[PDB]
DNA sequence: TGCAGGCGCGCCTGCA
DNA sequence: TGCAGGCGCGCCTGCA
DNA sequence: TGCAGGCGCGCCTGCA
DNA sequence: TGCAGGCGCGCCTGCA
């Protein structure tokens, strides 16, 4: 679609503070996943082919569930579903776990699955 | 390839799967709108690429026609074109035209009330909004 | 050469 | 007086 | 009673 | 071995 001149000019475009923050959040996750054998590999498979079923990609759970990245807090399944699937995701009230997920946020286990393809988008209850 | 600007190859790979929000998608539409205008003028696209490639070197005016209210519409959104393109390539948090002043180098600054308005982001400086 | 659809500038109203 | 947004006629392209 | 944000102690790395 | 600074989870308050 896009012409080669437009792509060239877009490379000079400045990313806003939310885009800069999302890079910080991705880096935070990579430091965690690099420590687990196969984790970075499993996530990349999930992201590359959305139509094919993938395994859980989990991180440790905090007491309130929230994760802090560069002075901002959020729920990690919301954080990474915003990054790779729905940038306009409102809250956790808009997400539901698929049957394949063994560590979904809400299951109250030691680890929480952050694989964006283990959750589906729903309507927030009235 | 810097100290602070550096992203690791793993982060770079994962970031390629990142979805851009509705403002980023809009900014691509705005850039495309400008390229259809500049491709019609001899040397215009070239001067724009020059301006953005080397910010330290002086560039010439890169102008587009001016509308009656000054506003430009791109994909159902309106704004002032010098604000629009200064947000794209220089300051994403730019509030309004009140935060902008033209440099003496600019022959066609917004507010000069001329047929054409300069959209070269390096022909404007960021200032404090008057109270 | 007739349709058919998409979108922006110039118009309009509605606030404060 | 200034902004801010909404919508249509006149423009445009894309077919056959 | 759920969010939301602010900040410090305990952790960590990077020097010499 | 010592310092020096950076940042996050667990704490805290402030609303409705
Ligand atoms: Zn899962
Ligand atoms: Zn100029």
């Amino acid at each position: 679609f896009t012409s080669p001149a437009v792509k060239r000019l877009l490379g000079w475009k400045q990313g806003d503070e939310e885009e800069k923050w999302a890079e910080k959040a991705v880096d935070s996750l990579v430091k965690k996943l690099k420590k687990k054998k196969g984790a970075m590999d499993e996530l990349e498979r999930a992201l590359s082919c959305p139509g094919q079923p993938s395994k859980c990609v989990t991180i440790p759970r905090s007491l309130d569930g929230r994760l802090q990245v560069s002075h901002r807090k959020g729920l990690p399944h919301v954080i990474y579903c915003r990054v790779w699937r729905w940038p306009d995701l409102q809250s956790h009230h808009e997400l539901k776990p698929l049957e394949c997920c063994e560590f979904p946020f809400g299951s109250k286990q030691k680890e929480v699955c952050i694989n964006p393809y283990h959750y589906r988008r729903v309507e927030t209850p009235v």
